[PDB]
């Protein structure tokens, strides 16, 4: 099958030596934002993370209710989680570039 055939297949991809969970949405791998923020970019404040995102025009979006629930059953998010952001692989890599290697 093609990657675009489903947006509900949880896959994993490497980011800064970290294995981040992902869905394919609108033709791009999109990473579970909480994993990127609270693990890969934990050594930077949310104020600074958001400042960089505004600067580099990082387009963050929210998971569907289907995607939210899959992330819970497959053990990535706590079941109480009301929502989850997604970041494209390409935006995650260039966000990481800006913060970890200025």
């Amino acid at each position: 099958s093609m990657p675009s055939d489903s947006s509900t297949e949880l896959t994993q991809t490497v980011l800064e030596g970290e294995s981040i969970s992902c869905f394919q949405v609108g033709g791009e791998k999109r990473l579970c934002l909480p994993q990127v923020l609270n693990s890969v970019l934990r050594e930077f404040t949310l104020q600074q993370i958001n400042t960089v995102c505004d600067e580099l025009y990082i387009y963050c979006s929210r998971c569907t209710s289907d995607q939210l629930h899959i992330l819970k059953v497959l053990g990535i998010l706590p079941f109480n989680a009301p929502s989850c952001g997604l970041i494209t692989l390409t935006d995650a890599q260039r966000l990481c570039n800006a913060l970890l290697r200025p």
